[PDB]
């Protein structure tokens, strides 16, 4: 009698960690909140074949990155510290209040690009234990 996969339960423990995904369009409003009831938050990357994954199921954009819209040049994290690994193209365009929530487009050629927030893309969450 050994009990104990992975997660609790109301979660998806796939593989070892836990992580979570979506389809129906839902932009961080939508989804950071169902996302923070479920325990957890928008997912990153690190391993890079990891957001490929991302990339292969295609459902719309993915908000990952963070948030700035308060301050003077400061991009990190959802909630933390800045990542790295990004050769996809040059820099993102201007960095003013017209974008407070960051976005990383879905179109192959689309690149990552900031947002202003409303633009309602699939939700990918992720967490562990």
């Amino acid at each position: 009698q050994r009990a104990g996969p992975n997660c609790p339960a109301g979660w998806q423990p796939l593989g070892d960690r836990c992580i979570y995904y979506e389809t129906t369009a839902m932009t961080w409003a939508l989804a950071e909140t169902n996302c923070m009831k479920l325990g957890g938050h928008l997912a990153s990357i690190h391993s890079q074949e990891e957001h490929s994954f991302i990339q292969t199921l295609n459902a719309g954009v993915v908000w990952i990155g963070g948030s700035a819209c308060l301050q003077a040049g400061a991009w990190t994290w959802s909630d933390g510290t800045p990542m790295n690994f990004r050769s996809w193209c040059s820099t993102k365009p201007d960095d003013v209040l017209a974008a407070c929530c960051m976005q990383m487009t879905a179109a192959a050629d689309q690149c990552w690009d900031d947002l202003p927030c409303p633009a309602s893309h699939k939700s990918v969450c992720a967490m562990t234990f």
